[PDB]
Order: C-alpha cells, then structure tokens, then sequence
DNA sequence: CAGTCTAGACATA
DNA sequence: TATGTCTAGACTGA
C-alpha cells in the first residue's frame, strides 16, 4: 500500500536488516501521519520533490529521539537519510530552510520531517 | 559477584539464550533489591532454604508482569521457577504461606518474590 | 553522543 | 484472563 510507495522511493540502503528497518521506519511515520491526516502531504513531497510543500510533522519527545525498531535517532535525520541523502552522517550536515516552521532547532512540540525543508551543509 | 553466586544456586534450564537470560534475570532483581537493602535476605532464603525468612519484595505494576531481556511475566513465577521449579507453568501451581504478607494474591503495592514463601500445589 | 532496558500503552483473544 | 509488541523515558556511561 502507500508504505511499499513510498519505500519505492529509496527503499533502504544498507545490506540486510537494513531494507526490513527501513520498511519499519516507514511504517512508524505512515502510522502517525494517519492519525494526523498528513500522509498525502507526505506522499507529494516525496514524489514531486516540491519543497515547498506543506510542514509535515511528528511530535517531539524529551530528548527528542525516535525510536524505530531497536534504533533510535532524530526524526529528520532517519527520513532525510532514507529520501534523499543515504550518506548523512549528522545533523549537523543538515538545515531547514526558514519557510520551516518547526524545524527541529526550534524546540518546538511537533518536530518537521519533511526531507525537502532540509538541505545538505557540507559545512 | 552477588549474581554470579546466586546463580548457582540452579544458573537456568532451557538452552540456548535461556541461561543468559537467567541472568538477565538476576540482575534485574539485584539491582532492584540493592535499591532497598534486601539483597541479603535474598542470599540467606535461597542459600538456607529458610521457608521463615523476611519478604523479598519488589514493587508491582499495573498489569503485575515483569519484563526481563523482552519476555514478560509474572514476578514470583519467574523466581520460584528459577531457585525451585523449573517445571513451573503458570502462577496456578503456586499458593503462598499466609506467612508472607505480600503474597502477590494480595494485590499490594509491593509483591513477595521470595521463593520460599510458595508451595507448588499439583491442583 | 549513543547504546541498553522495560513499564506502560496498545490491541486482541 | 491472558499475552504479545512497540517505544518514550530513564538509566549508564565513558
């Protein structure tokens, strides 16, 4: 369904369990968009590849990491990774792009995973 | 250490990641029992075998399971299997000793781990 | 800066 | 009842 989709835009890199986690990371995020009614913002994003699309948004949690599988790591640096750039190390080679309101680095309640309000700082 | 010890005393049947988990499964209580100053009267019960030693007791939760290493289960059930019964099946087969004041059946904040404090009834 | 652990939250059966 | 799955929050570090 929507899931096997979007995984279809970058399945999941990495040799093994890599692609199963991916799929579960893509799982997590679908889940919680429903209930939000975000996921089709979610799939234009991903497909026409327009960053200015709308914030789609996650809520933050105390140290603000997620958790998928066994894994944990920053919201949008597990969606940008699986999008756009398989080779980010941190994020700090990452940055939103002013027209993002909940960027990450505001601290705010929901945190932005719309990997096209990012772009890719080489420092 | 303390674990390694009262491991001894029947280190875990099943094999496979069972004796490790065993483990796990000390460790969860010793660590607890620290905490609060019974690790003692733990070693006296499980080494003596003194039916008439002071309630071992750890903290229930709502559901009143206990999770080690992934696997849930009931407190006293886990421990009297692991230092008594290993053929234990469910928390049926066991009856407290109207000695022990948290007797688990008593729904008290706290629940008697004590292996001592159980008869197994055949039903 | 990051890996482990588990009660409590679900969601049935 | 009875039971399995998933993870935010806590804890442990070095």
């Amino acid at each position: 369904p929507i899931v096997k989709r979007l995984l279809g835009w970058k399945k999941g890199e990495q040799n093994g369990q890599e692609e199963k986690w991916c799929e579960k990371a893509v799982k997590s995020l679908v889940k919680k968009l429903k209930k939000t009614g975000q996921l089709d913002e979610l799939e234009k994003a991903i497909t026409t590849q327009n960053v200015n699309t709308k914030c789609i948004t996650i809520p933050r949690s105390l140290d603000g990491r997620l958790q998928v599988s066994h894994r944990k790591g920053l919201p949008h640096v597990i969606y940008c990774r699986l999008w756009r750039w398989p080779d980010l190390h941190s994020h700090h080679e990452l940055r939103a792009m002013e027209l993002c309101e909940f960027a990450f680095n505001m601290k705010k309640d929901e945190v932005c995973v719309n990997p096209y309000h990012y772009q890719r700082v080489e420092t």
